[PDB]
């Protein structure tokens, strides 16, 4: 049907691609203030679509609506659905002890969790 101006349709979604840094918290924040959320992905075919775009702009990482709520906790969507690797792993990258790495983004092809304050582009979503 219609998206709004500046956000991309594709699949049964409209995205905006957000090319300003923010935390996760306000990348969070932002999306909802847009009646949307920070971007889901449920299977394959939206990662394939997804890293079309981020590949291309791989030198940005983006927030996704990826997170928990403490380091030996599971990875929940914004909407509280469990996380299931059946599109992507989520890698570590993390180099030495830490309990803050909690927030995920998609960085080129690949997806890390990352400190949740770190500033960095996002993906919001409204179905």
């Amino acid at each position: 049907q219609s998206c709004l101006p500046n956000w991309i349709m594709h699949g049964k979604s409209c995205y905006l691609f957000s090319f300003s840094g923010n935390s996760w918290y306000g990348s969070k924040r932002h999306c909802s203030q847009l009646g949307a959320h920070l971007l889901k992905i449920d299977n394959s075919k939206e990662f394939e679509f997804i890293e079309s775009q981020t590949s291309s702009h791989r030198i940005n990482a983006f927030w996704i609506g990826l997170s928990r709520n403490q380091s030996e906790g599971p990875w929940f969507w914004e909407d509280g659905s469990a996380f299931f690797p059946n599109s992507f792993q989520v890698r570590n990258a993390v180099p030495q002890e830490s309990l803050l790495h909690n927030c995920v983004w998609i960085h080129g092809s690949e997806v890390y969790n990352q400190i949740c304050n770190t500033s960095s582009y996002s993906i919001c979503e409204k179905e």
